[PDB]
Formats: C-alpha cells, structure tokens, sequence
C-alpha cells in the first residue's frame, strides 16, 4: 500500500459547531489526527501520515502559506508516494492553481475540503478525504498537475472553482469539465489539462521569500475609481480587473488602469462573469494600453498567474504569452 | 394590437463591426428607429414607438441613467401598453433589478440585448427584440416585476444574471430559474418572483437626483485592505463585500469593514461565488459587527438594493429586514 | 411541535451494504422506526410517527403502490399536520408527480430519499430526512403541491427529476427551478408551481383499483417499430414516445403511432432530451395525426398524466387541453 | 487555404418554413449549394466543396447512412484536408459517435447543425457552419476524433449530447466537457478525449453491408415487458436498457433481459438519467446475468458501441472490455 502525506491547513473539513443540526461553526480548533481517525477505512487504501502546516479558515489564506506548501511538497517529494492537502473551500481554487504552477513533484498532489463542518449531520468531509486519498494513491493521477477532489469528482487545479455558497456539490471545472469520476474507490480518467503545469512551468519559488503585490478591483455600474487608485498609490506590481461582460471596465476604472500600465503596473483584464474567456479583439485594444487578457482565468486565478509572471518579467507582451500558455 | 414603447440605451444589440465573421465591435452608432426597421415582423404584433434615452456601452451605466429610466417609465406608464428597453449585456442585471425596485408601472417592462453585433453572422438581436416585444405585448407578463428576455426565455429582474462572457445563452436565473419560455410567439408562464417588486416596494425615486454612494470590494487570498479603506476614507454610505465562499472576508478586509460598520458605513456581505445565498449563522456573527447578509443577491445586485435601502434608513437591522423582503 | 407522518416505501435511504467505503448495496431490509431513531434531532422539530407502506426498490414502483399512497394520504389528511414519504431515487420523480395530481390533502407532502446507503461514509439520508421533516413542518410549504426535498433544496413535484446516476445533488427542477432552499432549518420560498395540482385537478383516484395501460417507446437512429407494435397489439390505452430532439419520431415508429392514434390508442409525443418542451407547431402536425404534445413533461412524467387523463377522456383534443393545464 | 469537403445529410440547417417568425418547418428541400452561398465569408477560410449524400431529417437517420458516410470519408480522406458534415440535431450524437468509432481518416471530421431553420430570424446555421469550417481547417483539430461544433464550441463525438429541445445552446459534453471554444475564428484547445477513437479502434466497416440489430427499451414505474419481448422474439443481436437511476430495471424487464442474455442476446444496461455513469458493483450483479454496464454512454450511444462490438464478438466479458476502452 502506498505512503500518502496529509498536509493540513484548516478549513471547514476541520471546523466545528456545538450542534450537528445548526449551521453555525468556527475553524482552527480541530487537528489532522482527528480527521484521520474519523475515516478508519483509510487503512485499507494507504499508509497515511499527517502534518498540521497551519490551521486556518481559507478566507485567511495568504502568500506565505502558499510558499510554505510549495517548498514543502518540492522538498519532501522523494519521501512519499503522494500528497493530500486539507483546505477550506473559500480559496481552494486559488491555492490549487498556485500549487499547479509551482510544484515540481509530479507525484499526485490532491486538495480536499468539505462544505459541512466535521460536527454536522451527513458531514461530507470523511468520504471526501477517502476519495482524495484514493486519488492520491492512484498511479494514473500522476502528471495531471495539481488536483481538487470533491463530491466524487477529480478536478484540475486551473479550471476548478467553487460555484455555490453552500452546496456539497459546489466544485466544478466550469469551462472544460472534470478529469474523472470516482466510483467504488476507482477512477476512470478521460481528460488531462493541456495547459502547462508543474515541472513544465518556469516558475520556481524555492528561493522566494515573498510574491509580487497584485490586487483585484471589481467593475459594476457607477464604479468608483478609488480602489484602483489606492492600489496604484501603494505601488502595486500588478492589478487584476474583475470586469463586466467580456472583461470590460467602467470608464473611471479604465482611465486609472490605463495610466497605471503606462507607468509599468501590470494590468490584467478578467471578468466577474463566472464562465467563459476574457478575450482579445473584443472592445478593448489591449496592445494599445499595455493590458493583458486573462482568458478563462477568473480574477482570483488571474492574480495567481500574474504574481508568478511578475517574478519573471514586467513586459506586457511577455505576460500575455504567459497567460496564453499556463 | 398593443402600443409598445422601446426605450433605447445602447448595447451590443445596436453595436457593429467591420465584418460579419470577426469578433471586434464598438457600441452606440446605431439608432433606435434603425433597429426597429430591421425587424419588420414587429408590425405583426405591436405598434412600436422608439425613443433614444442614452447611447452607451452598459459598462459605463451609472446612477443618472437609472434615475432617468425609472422616472420616464413611471411618467409614461399611462401612455403605452408596455415597455421594451434595449441595453448592453454587461450590466443588464444591475439595471433590471434597479428598475425592478423603483418602477411603479405594473404594465410589462422588458429588457433585451444581444451578445453578437448587429452586423455579425447569425446575429441574435433581431429575434431577441422580437421576443422582447412578444413578452411586453402579453397581458400575462403584467405584475411579474421587471423582466429580461434573452434566448427565448423570460427571466425575472432579481435573479437574472449573465453566466458566460460570449455565449448567446448567457442570461440565466441561476438560483430560482426562469418564469416562462417563448415558442412560436407565445409564453407558457409557470413561475413569478415572490420577492416584492415595483409597486410593492417603498422605494420612490421620482424626486431624487442622486443615489447613496455604495462601493464593492473583492475578497481573495492575501487581499489588501486598501480598496476598503479608500471607500471608508471617502465617507461612502455603504460597502458591499464580494466575499469568498459563504460571504467570508479576508482578515484585513474584515478589520476595515468591522470599523466602517460602527462608523457610519452600512456593510453588506455578498459573495463572489456565482450562485447561492450569503447566509446568516455561518462563520460571521453579523449582529455583533453590524453587518447585513445579502442572501442570493450577488455583489452588484446587493449594491442596488443597499443604495435604495440607504434612501430610507441607515440602521443595519432595518437594512437587513429590507434584504429579507426585496 | 407539529405532528408529522412518515410513510416509508423503501429506497436507498434505508438500503445498506457490507462496508462504508464500497458502492454495493441491496435496498429494503431497514425499518421505518429504525430510520427515525438514527436521527434523534427530529425530536427538536416534530412528533414523528412512522408507517411502512411497502418496502421495495423504487425501480419496481408500480400503479398499485401509487394508488395505495394517494388513498392513504387522502384518508389520513385530517389526522396529521404533514407527510414525509421515504422513497427510492430511481422513480421518485414519477411517484411525486402522480401524487401531485391525485393528492387532495393541501397539508405539506414531502418526498425524500438518498443517493448513498445508510451504512456509507458521509451518508446523505440523515440530513435529507431532517430537512424533509423541516419542510413538512413549515406552514409556508402548504398549497405548493407535492414536494421533493433533497440536498437542501425544495423542488416541486412536476418539474423535479434526477439528473445524475450517482451524485448526491442529482435532483433538480431542470426547466423552472426550485421553490426554496433550506439553511439552518428554515426555508426562503421564492417560487410556487403555476400548473394546477392536488385539489385543483379533477383526477380522483379514491375508488380506482387500476390505472389505464400506458407504455413508453424510445426513438433513436434505425429504431425498430416492434416495441410500439407490441403495445398496440396488446390494446394499450396510451403510448408515450420518448422522441428525438423536439419530440420527433423515427419513420417506422411514426407509421405505427399514426395508426395507433386513429385506432383507440392515445399517443403523446415527449422527448428523450432531458430539458425543454416537446412543442406543437414544429415538424409534426399533431392535429392531423391525433397526437398530443407533452410540453416539459418528460416521458415517464407524461405517462403519469396520460394515465390520469385516460380516467377522464379518450379524446386527443381534451387530452391535449389536460397537458396544457396540469 | 485548405480544401474542406462538406458532406450534407439534411437536418434543420437545411430546413425551411413559410415565415421567418413562426416555428413551423420541414426538412429535405434545401440543397448544400444554398447553405454554402448563405455563408459568403467561407471563402476567407477554405476552398469549400459540397456533396449532398442524402437529404433527410436526422429523426430518420439509419445504419445505411452511417455506413455510407464512414466509407466515403475513409475513401476520400486523401482528396481533402478536412470534412464538415451537415446533419440534423435530433440524432447528431449518435452519428458523431459511430463515425468516431469507424473513421480511419485522422484529418478533422466535424459535424454541424442548427436548431433554427435556415428561413428563421436569427438563424444559427450560417455562423455554426462557419465555425465548423474553421474547426475543420485548424491543423490542431486532427487526432481528436470526430467532432461536433455548435454554438462556438468544439465537442468530442463520444460525450456530446443534445440537452434541450429548442435551445441554440443545446449541445454539451455533459460528463467531461468540451475540447475548446471558438472565438474570432481561433480555437484554444485545452482537452482531448482519452477514450480510443478512429484509427485506434478495431472496428472496420469497409466491407460491411449491414450492422447487428440492437434495440432500446425504456424503464419506468410499472414498465411493460412487451417491448423487450418483442425485440427478443425477433431475434435481436443486442438490447440496450434505458434504465432508471444507476441503470436499474423494472422487475418484468429484468426477467426478460436476463433470460435473453442466457440464450446469447447481448444486453447492455444504460440509463435514462442524462448524466453520469451506469456503473458495475451497484445493485445489479452483471457477471451473474451476462449483462454489460454502459459507463457514461447514454442508451442511444450504447447502441452504437454495441452494434460495433457485435461485429467482433458475442462474449459479454469481451463486450464489457470494449465498453471500458471505447
């Protein structure tokens, strides 16, 4: 049986409330050992070893946890046959993509969470964790990049997103679909991400102490330019626009971002719209402003790629190419 | 045949490019009478009269245009049998819900646009317009609140949202579903929104020249508090959070908003997740902080209602009751 | 606290296997009182009484069980405040719509099941049951027709259908959407079905020991007419076609059904396509052939209504009017 | 510019009605030349050559058109750079999969249709045909198997299905998602089907005059065994069950099919449920009855694979392996 390492970071999977029945809960007070022991059947599928890396709600996820995780997986790759990472729902799609772009271990790296706390009736965490271990133990899971496993489904860390605030079935790859479905501890893989990941990216965080500063600004009717100005005034290295429609910007926000780009701020147009690509050759002449189009990357995922692009270049043309390859 | 009035605002529905094939287009050099003449079959179902209210990309939609529209529809209600409003796709969901809450005419008010340019191969606007007029001429459309008609579907103004950046089928009511489908010029209506709309709301905009200042801030891993601080420093009447998962807030953003809410800024927790309610009784003690949970209202929709709630009250308990009724 | 009656029929919700991990299970060796005792929090919200009506896999659901249930609910209406019916997932959508059309009690009648066995890791049945009882105890659930409660969602009996073979989130109202979502033991109802149900239908099953014989035939490339002929040769009261696209029929099948419809068999065109209406005024001249178009009723739902329409009339014009009202 | 062959078979794309506005139409009276000339911009992207193979509604698609198409593509492969096939919506998913399994040309083979007739307002056919030619001309489209292009999306012929009776956006790969999206005449491919197709299958129809007889029977509550018996009595080589839930059978239908399998009839369990796999190791002991589980193949697609399997073997174990590889 394979050796699988659980790197725990907190999340609702490690959350608890005083009633099985009421919706209230807190995260940060349930250790990895407790999660493992709630899933006795993991003995049938792997030699599990748990480590508590941090214990936080993923609403508080940050750069330094990202760097710690990537360096730890790259470092320990040779000590184990696979990794499972327990994590909150809220920012799972961001951490999964960061790791997709920075892990050099091509052994399976699987993230898992739960929508219901560990204390609740019909808690989803136990079976999700089981299925994440299944996935991490499956030799066929290697070289697919970093994965999220939730609700009996294996998802690639680039396209995966949380689609509903409360539903146990929330995680979906909303543009290109899942990689495989898990039934009875077996996976029929029918897909693999073509975008370059892991050891095929140039991004190397092994010596990085920090990541370039990238912020996100939202567009809507009568949108204030104040948030965009505040990132510019603080000297942000990059800004991602959560645009309206096909990545469009309220006029105010456009002006501030156009001026920013001319001073060397990287500006990436994404979209608040939950599916579909932010394309070139629509209403914004990106070449003219030095903007980059995000493709199918949503604002939070565009931030991830932008920060990593900014560790290699500040040239908008080269940042567009990165957005076309990763 | 019914008298139907078309109020044009702009949008892709009367936007054009150099060729039928390519995606590039600018919006707002096509006139209202022009759009009509293109769909001569409109004469089979209504006597249409067209007025150009403004001619903009809806990415530059703003409070003034909203107020202009609400007042026009309300003043002209007794002069026609129904209204169609042509509008850009980008912020159609915002304008529809604003009008849903402020329009006092209970004659049908139908919004319509297009995802493909006038000039494009297989342009969707002609048939969209036709179906929008079908809907506005149907007696069964009255008293259902402000409607959006796209892709053969009749969608209520509160739940309707754009789900894809380029797809002709983008507009969906993603939480509660459509009201009716249109086929062969008839509608089988099987649903109506329970939330109070139009003449069942206390919002009265007839004598307002401006709306309260409400801004939106985005949450994500390592989120800066600088956007939120910029809004508080400007003395914004309200701030909506596009939270992560079930409306949660990055720690720094939470600190800044906790302060805003006890300092004269109403704070509404919404979510960047495209479906489902931001709920009470989850991880955030709304009462302690003076926060309001948005329910199914997405951030830009939550802004609409918060602006209007602030015309009536600054008390977060009363604002929450508004978010529970409209 | 309200008196709620649970009528058990079987299903996966009280089905079990040898282990929590593996997918294998048989259905119907768990008792009704057993299921209750497993969810002790039921006592916080109702006084529940349980009766075992039958104990079957719902794949063997039949006309007798339907009639038994309708009559029981109708006779016992005045003796409880609401009903929960535990049932297999496989034909839950059929039974719910039959009861939707025949139940005369306008107290809440809620159906519930489970996609995972009793014995499985992260079993969905306990919380499903809890939420089903929440829904049946809610006064706001009355007069909305027969309901199905699954995965925190309240779904009307006409539109609800199972969309996936294994997913806990399978049950969706795929054309008109849900009625309400349940969170923290409360329901925010925002929709109600317009189609006539329960006491607004003329279908009265109190004195029937059998239902008219209605069969379903499938269409596909090179479809044999032999199934359709077998039903006509047996003198079936009706045949539903699971047509291709918008209810179309393979040529041979069309010939056999054209004949059936002028020869004492009612013929309803439905569709194998999982969403959308089978319409009039498309490629098939329904009036010429004596055919009925099913609208959004899928084949198995169309059977339900056709059986009940045939208790009242054999005239295809009257049957079509039924399909337009219920 | 590449040479692209259009093989036309009829369909709604070649359909017409007397009004742009009314839903009525017929197919079989609009030739390929007419479709080509409706899309002048095809000159910018390919040297197009059209041939009318047949001119029928796809509700009448059959084995002999399938064999004619596959043999024609295999024969003419060296005379052209790609193929587009114009076809009705109704059975497109069946023809696409057949060709996916029998074409040995690894040059792009793309199917295309339209939901609205060529005569209607906002007819979808012209732009769909444009995008199908784009796809067929893209070198990157080779070795992805046979494709369907509809509504700006490239779909693999195995998973692709029509999901709505009337919506222009109906075609979706409902289990594993699309391969790429088309914008401005360019395709970003992010996926390829892992299931073996085209020159990687053993199926060779070059010398076949006919295909084994396979029928489909539907399951529902109180299902008659008469259709299953009628296929058995006629000596059908195979039967596919459109099962309930995870491919379950009403007891009557089970008995007839169990007995059939013991006499050498091939029996494949599929599901009427529109997404998800019909799995082994659920409620049916397939090994015991000599049944085969269809996986994610829906009944009509299981028929296609079954007919082709039956040209190689009648052994159920070997037919299961075929269902696990193709």
């Amino acid at each position: 049986l394979p050796n699988i390492t659980i790197l725990a970071t907190g999340g609702t999977i490690a959350g608890g409330g005083d009633s099985a029945t009421k919706s209230n809960y807190t995260v940060g007070k349930v250790g990895v050992e407790n999660l493992v022991n709630a899933v006795p059947q993991l003995k049938d599928i792997a030699n599990v070893k748990g480590e508590q890396v941090v214990n936080i709600g993923s609403q508080d996820m940050n750069d330094n946890v990202w760097l710690t995780l990537a360096k730890k997986i790259n470092t320990d790759c040779d000590k184990t046959d696979g990794f499972v990472i327990t994590h909150g729902v809220d920012t799972m799609e961001e951490t999964a993509y960061f790791l997709d772009l920075t892990v050099k271990c091509d052994k399976p790296v699987v993230m898992v969470g739960a929508m219901r706390p560990s204390t609740s009736m019909s808690a989803d965490g136990p079976f999700n964790l089981y299925n994440a271990v299944v996935t991490a133990a499956d030799k066929a899971s290697a070289n697919r990049g970093v994965l999220v496993v939730m609700n009996d489904t294996v998802l690639d860390g680039r396209d995966v997103t949380t689609t509903n605030t409360t539903d146990v079935a929330t995680f979906k790859s909303v543009n290109y679909g899942p990689l495989g479905y898990i039934h009875n501890g077996k996976i029929d893989y029918q897909r693999t991400p073509a975008r370059k990941h892991t050891s095929d990216t140039p991004f190397d965080v092994s010596k990085l102490n920090e990541l370039p500063k990238v912020g996100i600004v939202y567009n809507y009717a009568n949108a204030s330019d104040l948030p965009a100005k505040a990132l510019v005034d603080a000297g942000y290295d990059g800004i991602v626009s959560a645009g309206v429609g096909n990545g469009n910007l309220y006029k105010s926000v456009f002006d501030t971002l156009a001026t920013a780009a001319k001073t060397g701020t990287a500006v990436v147009r994404s979209s608040r719209v939950p599916t579909g690509a932010t394309t070139q050759d629509a209403e914004v002449d990106d070449a003219k402003y030095g903007f980059v189009a995000s493709g199918t990357l949503n604002p939070q995922k565009a931030r991830v790629l932008l920060q990593l692009a900014l560790t290699q270049t500040k040239d908008p043309q080269q940042i567009q190419q990165i957005f076309n390859q990763y």
